[PDB]
């Protein structure tokens, strides 16, 4: 009658670091944080990993935000902030702040949470539950929390093989045959190869699972070290393999998937070309991304939307779509629309092609406009018959398009254009 | 009399009549009460008297449920149970029981305000607006409240001209030139016309403001009246007449509508054709009734959904669509959808041709389907190369066809011609 | 296989029977279903069948109402309608109009589609804290159709339940439902092996159960006088030790059920919650128990008309309600409550939005909703002149509603 | 006709609920001033927005001009009930604090410029600017319709205070028709009000804005060089300069129970005046009325059990005069006296409280004495502790102000070696 696998959730809490400033997305994370990015016709990113803790069980949550992102907390508010206290369930908007040790020695992400060390220890939590609030990923806490407590493990950290080529953006870990870290190398310039896989490093998921007591002692004795960087992966993830406390917990043991013989879905949402590939998933005919799985479902804040409405074209014909998602409060006129998918409240006007698009919500597409391979952003107003996709030069004069062609469109852009943008 | 156009409705409390079974709606309300028919691919019609309720800042309001309506307490429950008491805010569940006053005498509408008459008193409401759950339309409360006030009536009673060939369906009457009711026929088998235009006829639209303490008084009385058949429009409403006390209200003064050129919208739902016609306007390029005045919200249960997908058939070929609206969580292959308006988590599988139709949450439309004219009731499993709506005689002997050809398919329609539903 | 003790509730559907009167209840369930009877300052008696359902991991629950419901469905509608669907969770009211399990037959359309392969059965309309899914694990390692929560009682108060006999196993070898001759367990005459009117099914296994049981025109359609003798002579059914779910502070305590079935215990259970040393702990975090969280001011007490202060001995107070001095000890006053000067009340359970006059002595009494007790008004002291006004229970214990006072010619307004 | 219900529709109100400072000393130490703990279950706050809420302005704007944990919090869980559909919210628009000049503060006015973009979105007809830190009930409806009716473009809403009072405050001289002639703000030598000497008309930082003109203002004060961006320092005055700027006397739109008695309005700027007001609940006959269910106000209902009172440990009871005791408490007989108890505060055995006010989770120790002071969030007082009797002893452990109210806070006893865990 061991109850330990039900226990667990409920003796933890979640800490979800949500974003330090950055610039990677370009313009995309120019007005909004990157955890409340848009993804999937009706979410945000953060909503996974909240999703993730509330499915596990896991339902008392800090979001850590290291800035005031306006729009984050928003979504919070209108989508997550449904909880009763007294049944032990809560989100916490728990604000840090940038600090620096030095002229440009900026403190790391463990700091975060090390300022918040007078709140966390009061939700009097027996296992801590760090997450990162800015990837795309179905996985199981409960499970990594018996995998943690099988262990006998101080610190446990979800990992995954990655390409090697893309493995320097990574923490980098090579593990015995007990699942044991025995070395750890934060963003190394040259990646170690897994042992029998020279195509691929063994990664650091940015998802740990910690022994409560045992990160409170952690972050005060860091927090004391005039040494540190005072980050999770380049100096408390070393020091903890070197006291041989810490162990890894493959990916496959928690990744939730509808599919068993498919491999296990992960995106860190890193690039605009990722993210446009990441969204466009959604609408093929086989998604890698389960989002109809009523077993494991993702919550967000549900917006009051009147139904997509299809309507003839100023010529009284029909319109065409192939392979797309049209969310909520769309309004589309005749058109083509072909492998792509439109937030809420698009408008799409007679005579469009739209192809392998992602119109993030309020997007206005006026007449006779062909929009191909491209991210359209929040509210722009694409004036009529405007050609997106088509000629690489014009494209990357006009906005920004990435080396593999993709191109990005912003209500700046197209106002610095003269296209009005009201 | 500064701030009175804002305190009325603060001082009043709408009762909402929801215990109509609509049975000239045949199957589609066998389960469910008329106020919990699905409308519009995401809402009951209930939920527009309760958000004009909302919108006219008449924030307490009483459900008047005439029976067991399982689906009508759950959608308020979903959706309408956000309130805080606190602050002079509820949605109240008031159930009354259908009562017979002899062997074929039903009490009326006015019976079930009767039975719930002390939890309504201790509202200590100034004002009670009295409405129909089962009807759709904008309208603002709060206007009816000052001309209600500014008319000194105790009664008044929301009024609009309707065609004389569909009159007798409702209460008819004559004013003066002071809007004051003179006479009073309820549902009349020869219509009344109107004086200055015999092709139309002054109805009651079912919405009335009353003097709360009048209105008690007069259920009391009823109550007690063995001549009564205890309803507003056969009993209440021609006695208050008689007594000179009632006014008219016109419709257009509170009617809230986005283009002041139009006729004012107001449907009664009564038959399955008229259902089918309202909810297929919302698909037409410029619908009667706007759904996308932000001024006027409609609020309902926010189901949690997936957007809408489109994907390629079994041949790897498109879809087409015309005129329709296709809510969240569904999923069409292919096909060609036109002039319909399908419901939330609506399966269309390949090769289907949907043309004026109406599915309901929860269809599975099967493959190589065709619907014409057609009503598809909730979680019907459509089995595959089935047609509906080409042959007269046949959708008769399968399903319900209505006179002017509109076809109604329930699950239990489905399974006595052995589809597994 | 490891996670069974995490999946099982997710698995499992709870089904409440809140149609019970309480006709022991007296006037206390005149106007009110017994789930809907006050308790504790601030809750209603469902709301520990309701958060024993949510702590214990099952968030898919169907009340099942019946007689005098209004008031009940109003509390469902006010502090159990906070649930999202699409998170696999929600509180239905399935309506019911031949026993308990002909209310569970009636709604089997909704039930099935919930797809639930465990149904949890529950009475909603007794106090008590309790781990279901602790119950569920026993229920799949035991194997058993159909499992039934038991606990000993005295011998006699036993023919007031299902009384079984078990083997060596938990497995139930007889039953038989509210005997007159009540079969005492064995190694101790002095107690019953008791039912709890609590359950776990196989969902499909109950599906067919109410199918068969529903075409029987000699059954009365009820769990205990038909369903559950039937499964015990196949076979087919396993107890569970109450100690073994039973969720309280104290291990070394006896487990806390109850029924509350009359009005002295009714009374007595309130009480309970003011002494020192409550029975029932309701300051436990690990295991709350959630209602509607009425908006109410603090309490508050004022001098009394000679400008003196107020005593307290023993007493709960909820928001909401003013008292101007007076004494108050081994008192429960729930929300709203007005206490004049010079008051005395001793033993007493004063039910909501209750106005007492001034001067008034109250002993050993249940003073109903909104009831104004008139100026110098003395209960609990003159026995016969207390059985004359209102109702007097054979222990001594007085009930008093609006009715009774609007007969005597006290307003009410 | 209409007019006094659609002013507050079309308007949008901005709560003013940032801006650093320490007149409360420990008190704002680690929580913003508007998230202050009042009335045993209260924060400041939540009296603007229930005025709004209670006015009809359901869509509010809280301006937080920096990062108030506890502030974000509180309006997440007391605040965030609202359907955007439906055309309410509540906003957290972040503001931060911004230099022009070595020590030249930007003012109140650049908190609404920054959030100028998202303002403009709302569409509002009509401003209502708020300080989120006072606590008073007004019906701002009332102020809209005095706004519309004299044709102004900026409405500020005043009363008179003592002069001597009255350097803290913008101070204005009005003629026959309520438009202001004079205005300076905070001066040393307050001008007195005509007829009466002892006064000042006073501005209550409540202002009612053309909100197109707001607008241009604000683009125009944000690149005037000379301005130090703040509402009363820099915009009314050049308002007044055009002579566009009207008054609002307070008594037209204070909402209170008693007509006979004086306006109620508190800015708590000390910690006499914060002690003052939240024993003035506590007393027979409160100056605010906490009790109108007309006007009522919004907050986290936070679940807590009954207050519980025992016998203490020699099993003798307990005595409790004019004293507010909130849900959660548990008190072990002692003598609570002129206090105000917040949620969950335990008092052990043989204590003695006399006007005191115990903000939440606070635990007196056994056989302790506290006269005429102020225990911060969760304090843990050690056994036999004694404060408010030794004037000296006071001032050196805690914080002692002029009139002697002392206020105790987790690191001062955590410094004198009393542990707080
Ligand atoms: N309809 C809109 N028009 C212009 N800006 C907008 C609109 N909606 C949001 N924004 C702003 O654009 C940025 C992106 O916001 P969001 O799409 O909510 O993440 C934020 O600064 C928003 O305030
Ligand atoms: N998916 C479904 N399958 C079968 N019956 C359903 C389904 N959804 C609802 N019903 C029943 O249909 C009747 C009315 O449904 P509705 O008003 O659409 O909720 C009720 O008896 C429901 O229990
Ligand atoms: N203040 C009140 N005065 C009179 N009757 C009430 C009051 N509050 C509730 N009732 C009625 O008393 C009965 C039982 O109330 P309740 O305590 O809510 O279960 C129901 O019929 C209620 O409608
Ligand atoms: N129980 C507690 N013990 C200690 N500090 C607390 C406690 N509750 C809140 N605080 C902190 O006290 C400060 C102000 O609290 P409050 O404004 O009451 O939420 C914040 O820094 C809180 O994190
Ligand atoms: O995950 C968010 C963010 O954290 C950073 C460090 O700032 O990297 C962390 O997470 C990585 C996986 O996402 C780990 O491999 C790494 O060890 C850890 O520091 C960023 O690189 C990343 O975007």
């Amino acid at each position: 009658h061991l109850m330990l696998a039900r226990q667990l959730p409920l003796k933890s809490v979640a800490l979800i670091l949500a974003g330090g400033r950055g610039t990677r997305l370009k313009d995309l994370t120019n007005k909004r944080a990157k955890p409340a990015v848009h993804f999937g016709g009706k979410f945000r990113i953060i909503d996974f990993a909240l999703s993730n803790c509330i499915n596990s069980g896991i339902r008392r949550m800090g979001v850590i935000t290291q800035y005031q992102s306006h729009t984050l907390v928003q979504h919070i508010q209108r989508g997550w902030s449904f909880f009763n206290e007294e049944m032990n369930e809560f989100v916490d908007l728990l604000p840090a702040q940038q600090r620096m040790k030095g002229e440009n020695w900026y403190r790391g992400t463990a700091d975060a949470v090390t300022q918040n060390l007078d709140i966390i220890r009061r939700y009097k939590a027996e296992y801590v539950v760090i997450l990162a609030g800015d990837h795309i990923y179905k996985q199981d806490y409960s499970r990594m929390l018996i995998d943690h407590v099988e262990k006998g493990a101080r610190c446990t950290v979800a990992c995954m093989p990655v390409p090697i080529e893309e493995a320097s953006a990574f923490g980098v870990m090579a593990v015995d045959e007990n699942d044991k870290i025995i070395e750890f190398v934060e963003k190394p310039a040259n990646p170690p190869s897994m042992p029998n896989d020279p195509s691929k490093s063994l990664a650091s998921m940015g998802i740990y699972v910690f022994d409560a007591d045992y990160l409170y002692e952690l972050l005060e004795e860091d927090d004391r070290d005039e040494n540190s960087s005072h980050d999770f992966g380049k100096d408390l993830i070393p020091k903890i393999t070197e006291a041989g406390l810490a162990y890894a917990h493959p990916f496959p043991l928690s990744c939730v998937q509808s599919d068993p013989d498919a491999e296990p879905y992960w995106r860190d949402v890193g690039t605009l070309e990722a993210y446009w590939k990441a969204n466009l998933d959604l609408a093929s005919v086989v998604p890698e991304l389960d989002m109809y799985d009523r077993n494991w479902p993702i919550r967000t804040y549900n917006e009051s939307l009147p139904p997509a409405k299809f309507v003839q074209d100023r010529s009284g014909s029909h319109g065409m779509t192939l392979n797309s998602l049209v969310s909520g409060g769309c309004v589309i006129s005749g058109s083509v629309v072909v492998q792509s998918v439109l937030f809420s409240r698009v408008r799409v006007n007679s005579f469009c092609n739209i192809d392998s698009a992602v119109l993030l919500p309020e997007v206005w597409v006026g007449r006779s406009c062909r929009l191909r391979r491209c991210v359209i952003d929040r509210a722009c107003v694409i004036p009529e018959g405007m050609v997106i996709g088509e000629n690489a030069e014009e494209d990357a004069r006009r906005f920004y398009r990435s080396e593999e062609g993709i191109v990005l469109v912003t209500r700046e852009m197209l106002r610095k254009l003269g296209h009005k943008q009201e």
